[PDB]
RNA sequence: UGUAAAUA
């Protein structure tokens, strides 16, 4: 019998087992649930640079088979950790040619994320040079998008310019990624970490289809990030768009969170535009804020206004709403909506 | 009364 068949059987019986014992059993150990945990635990606890080195040549020699294995990916990742800097360059060479595929596989993409998190900028660029080949598809992929986010988080803005030019590659790309469950995460990291020279065209595309993106189930988080990481002028354009279409934005499922985001990250004069629009009445119709309290989404927006605005702005809200308390008690959940605001009406 | 990611 081979070493692992023996070891899996009576594990206590082999408590005095070491990494250099494995020698050429490393592939079978790494791909094994018990064997993988032995390797991992040995690497974490060993104080012997040479035990750890002993298995490394097997790891490099079998890298393609281990990176997308359910257990083996943990063994490869151990050599991408701080403490193993001496092996980073070798291990990246072992996998560089198949990074375009590994980005898409659920286990190997974790090896790529671990490498980006730990290794130095020359090696990061080397990995990104392969991601460059598949970057659009990778951005939308359930595994690949985490790899692209990790790139944006851990690499200097200038070396993810190719990612920004992919967002900008065509007219509809940023709409396409913003309304995608995975690509929207990439747009967000970009908004958090790319330089103003890079974010300004991205935010420019977003603006062009703002309404559509704002009420998308993924796009609405993309515009929330624009509010939080964009410029004063971006916030002004958005608050102005939202103020002028307050009722439409407030009564839709997804855009209603955009108004709330404006109310949290908005300056006193932004809240003033949204409060002013809310208390402006038509000639016979009721004020927008009253209509909003009767709505399934917009009533949460009205309550966020009371939590976020100045006493003076709350005053105008209170003066606008109080003549309507009778009516608003009838409407669905109206009972609860005004109890939550009762604090303000006493 | 209302929203979002791939490992033992
Ligand atoms: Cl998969």
């Amino acid at each position: 019998d081979d070493l692992l068949t023996r070891y899996r059987a009576n594990p206590a019986m082999m408590k005095n087992l070491k990494l250099s014992d494995i020698r050429g059993a490393l592939l079978k150990f790494a791909k094994d649930q018990v064997g993988s945990r032995f390797i991992q635990q040995e690497l974490a606890s060993s104080k012997d640079r040479f035990e750890k080195d002993s298995i490394f040549d097997e790891v490099v020699s079998n890298a393609d088979e281990l990176v997308d294995d359910i257990f083996g990916n943990y063994v490869v990742q151990k050599f991408f950790e701080y403490g193993e800097e001496r092996h980073w360059a070798r291990l990246v060479d072992a996998i560089i040619d198949r990074v375009p595929e590994y980005a898409f596989q659920m286990y190997a993409c974790r090896v790529l994320q671990k490498a980006l998190e730990k290794i130095n900028e020359p090696l990061q660029i080397k990995i990104l040079s392969q991601i460059r080949h598949v970057i659009h598809r990778c951005m939308k992929d359930q595994n690949g998008n985490h790899v692209v986010q990790k790139a944006i988080e851990k690499v200097s803005p200038q070396y993810v310019q190719f990612i920004v030019d992919t967002l900008l590659e065509s007219s509809n790309t940023i709409y396409e990624m913003s309304v995608d469950p995975y690509g929207c995460r990439v747009v967000q990291r970009c908004l958090e970490h790319c330089s103003p020279s890079q974010t300004k065209p991205v935010i420019g595309q977003i603006h062009k289809r703002f309404d559509e993106i704002a009420n998308n189930q993924y796009g609405n988080y993309v515009v929330q990030h624009v509010i939080e990481h964009g410029s004063e002028e971006d916030r002004m354009v958005i608050v102005t768009r939202v103020s002028n279409n307050l009722f439409e934005f407030a009564t839709h499922k997804y855009s209603s969170n955009v108004i709330e985001k404006c109310l949290e990250q908005g300056a006193v004069y932004h809240k003033s535009m949204i409060v002013g629009a809310a208390c402006h009445h038509q000639e016979g119709s009721v004020p927008i804020v009253v209509q909003m309290m009767k709505d399934q989404y917009a009533n949460y927006v009205v309550q966020k206004m009371f939590d976020q605005v100045t006493s003076e702005q709350r005053r105008e809200l209170i003066l606008t709403v109080r003549p309507h308390i009778p009516v608003l008690r009838q409407f669905p959940h109206g009972k609860h909506i005004l109890a939550k605001l009762e604090k303000y009406f006493q």
